[PDB]
């Protein structure tokens, strides 16, 4: 039913951040001046993770549309969806393999086989669907119609794997330069025919909500995912710390614990802003999901920043650029959430059900609730005008503290009306 | 007004499974003769994982009971729930610290402090709720009542942290020999109030009720996805062919150095199939469950535990460790794992037990429309696992592969394998 999408999107959420693990798992230890090559590696892994989320979310969106055109499902449909998931989950690893092995044919060959498989599987789940129009087709407009939808939906589903088969036969047998014929497989679902039926309708609100909640949950506890399996003090530590006194050898994990606490607090607060926004969103538009994807990507990036902030690498005097990085990451991951909300200029009639319209009941409330994080990150970014850059700690402390008394911070403006 | 609970349990799922990472991350290679030490370490880690899942699941049950005794949600309530989720997230690491340091009082102290944390924030949640009846009360039952429901729910929420307070002070009182008050914390809200003593005096329900079907459904989906992709986490993060490999494999030819991950590649390719099939059985079952009783969730917890255990089994099967002639018993253990993880599902099913009036809405009753279909779809896995367990009757133990391939294959033709019995009626 609609429940089968819950698992098949929680799985996609947890597969959309599988490539974030090597970002945090790599060390930033100053043991060598290799910081040049280490940074060359960190930027590579970041560019691999950001091109993984933005290649899994589009698959998730094609999948969510296809399951929006097959609304009611049964056993065989659940099996075919499971197969489609088994194929989609192979996207991050194979994409990493292709990026790390560019000039070798097998890499992009496997990546294009990986996308061809999910394409043909979805084609199967839509053919089996349209062979049972009474049972599995969504509604009357898709049930009783010209019955010509099959052609258009098969096209919109198979264009991915077909363009891919083209890019694969052209891939590296000759001229491995036109494999941009692959990178154009992402634009067509998002926008190519909009500027160049109507199955291109915006996603369902519940689906993007569940995906965002999944990717917030995983990226919050991503730190505790290793602070638990690494920082067990290893009772052989009796020789370490010159003595026993478990608290002594445990205090070594103090920086990582202060990194976690902050990372989870910030990710949970960003999730709270996202949830207070999506609680009033009536019908998530296309631009809504487009902004949400990037917001989620930078949120997924965030834990690396929070880890780098609470590290004490060498020459830690002119290396205060770490707070600049950990603040620009927050400023991106939250300014995109704020853009999601400010995309209500004239769509407020359709979207944003009338409780937060221009001059609504709690308009300023949610507005400032969402704009609280970009401004708070900007305030810390402004540390370039002073030297006490450690103010980031106290600032994010009061930041987390605000949303409690922030109903009354709004009453402050209410009384400032006069 | 309930998406917050969805996020809370989708986070509690990964927090529950966080302790399964070191089990799979262990070294199964026997390249050094240390089978005894590695086996003891693996047993230790499995025990820690099982205890961790049990404690996090009982904490999650308490949390969902509380958030069922409060229907609506406010911003302050959302922040309090976030603090609760953080404090309860800190449970697995602290429990591992305690189990690896039982004699030192610091571990038990930190664990019962991590209880005195969550517990107290749930007390604060329910206090804030009862200070706003017309706003955050669940239904007219709690809205219009004697208002001693607060006096009862504070008790049922704080009786745990109080026991942990006692355990923590006994930890440093002298010789913490007992230290078992945490077991009493785990055991009381399940059996004690149901059997030992109840409090009353006007009183309808909602002391400790069966969990909401949506909550346990979302938790099961979370953990199932988390394992099915737990194997892919490792295969994706730690098996990049390292372009330095131009010296490795004695040549280039990326397929050469890529075939090295083949064993664990197919291991994941089978583990995902099996875990997804188990989830499909769960989804088919819970689609007809009307009102999941308490024993239903109790059995579902153990089912999820052994499901989370499964990846270790599927890694053990596809291993080619030293002396691979008499060590075939990897298939034995990996089959008992599946057998448990699915027979608990079958037991959740067989908890119909004339409760068809309440549970199992009238489509799967004795003599229902497809009761035989549901029974077979749920019992396909334990029966096939026992068939593979029967490998002890011969030597061709490799039959596990073909039999599990057939297991995946059956539910595609299940609607006709049931028609087989339908025609066999005559
Ligand atoms: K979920
Ligand atoms: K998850
Ligand atoms: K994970």
């Amino acid at each position: 039913s609609q429940r089968m999408l819950s698992f098949s999107d929680a799985l996609l959420s947890i597969i959309a951040t599988v490539m974030i693990l090597p970002v945090t798992h790599t060390e930033i230890s100053p043991e060598q001046q290799f910081d040049r090559s280490v940074q060359r590696l960190l930027a590579t892994r970041i560019a691999v993770y950001l091109m993984t989320f933005l290649i899994v979310t589009v698959a998730w969106a094609a999948h969510t549309r296809l399951f929006q055109v097959v609304g009611k499902t049964d056993d065989t449909l659940a099996l075919l969806n499971l197969a489609c998931m088994m194929t989609i989950t192979f996207l991050p690893y194979t994409f990493s393999l292709m990026v790390t092995f560019p000039d070798v044919p097998l890499g992009i060959f496997l990546f294009c086989v990986c996308v061809i498989a999910i394409g043909v599987v979805q084609a199967l789940i839509v053919g089996y669907a349209f062979h049972f129009p009474h049972l599995l087709s969504p509604q009357i407009q898709r049930s009783a119609h010209r019955a010509l939808y099959r052609r258009h939906v098969l096209g919109i589903v198979l264009q991915g794997p077909a363009l891919c088969f083209a890019a694969a036969i052209f891939s590296l047998f000759f001229v491995p330069l036109s494999y941009l014929l692959m990178v154009t497989v992402i634009l067509l679902p998002y926008v190519s025919k909009v500027t160049g039926f109507d199955l291109h309708e915006p996603l369902s609100k519940e689906r993007v909500e569940a995906f965002s909640d999944g990717v917030y949950a995983i990226v919050a506890t991503l730190l505790i995912l290793d602070i638990c399996e690494d920082n067990v003090p290893d009772p052989k530590d009796v020789k370490e710390r010159f003595s026993g006194s478990l608290v002594a050898a445990l205090s070594a994990t103090g920086p990582r614990f202060l990194a976690y606490f902050g990372s989870f607090a910030t990710v949970g607060l960003l999730w709270f802003a996202h949830h207070s926004l999506f609680l009033h969103v009536r019908k998530a538009t296309r631009a809504m999901g487009l902004l949400n994807t990037l917001s989620l990507a930078f949120v997924g990036g965030l834990p690396l920043a929070y880890q780098q902030t609470s590290a004490f690498a060498r020459q830690p005097r002119d290396e205060l650029e770490r707070v600049r990085v950990s603040c620009t990451i927050i400023f991106l991951a939250s300014i995109f959430q704020l853009a999601m909300w400010t995309t209500a200029l004239l769509h407020q009639a359709e979207t944003l059900q009338p409780s937060v319209w221009f001059g609504g009941r709690e308009h300023v409330l949610m507005f400032a609730k969402l704009a609280l994080y970009p401004c708070a990150s900007l305030l810390a970014f402004a540390s370039t005008c002073l030297l006490s850059r450690f103010s980031v700690g106290i600032f994010h402390l009061m930041q987390i503290a605000v949303p409690c008394a922030f109903l009354l911070l709004r009453l402050l403006v209410g009384l400032a009306l006069a």
